[PDB]
């Protein structure tokens, strides 16, 4: 249980269903942009347009 | 550019397609887990089996 304390099963290739939390919290519509980092056991999520740095 | 530098686009949920370096990262297989956390403008994820607390 995190902050938005929800699980997902990977579909296979390692598609997932990410949250309205997220839309929410980010700026997602329908198909927007997410980009993600991953710091050693550990992944981040943003939107692609807003902070346009890495 | 993240880490990954990967930006996915929204299927129309917002379910997208996480890598295999997540996969790698985390202990991903075909189902797995993975439990985000959202940090005001940003997502974490991890896998729920690891850290086993939030």
């Amino acid at each position: 249980m995190k902050s938005i304390g929800v699980v997902r099963k990977v579909d296979e290739l390692g598609r997932i269903v990410m949250p309205i939390e997220l839309r929410r919290a980010l700026d997602i519509a329908i198909k927007d942009s997410i980009e993600f980092f991953v710091d050693g056991d550990k992944i981040i999520l943003k939107k692609y347009k807003p902070h346009g740095v890495c």
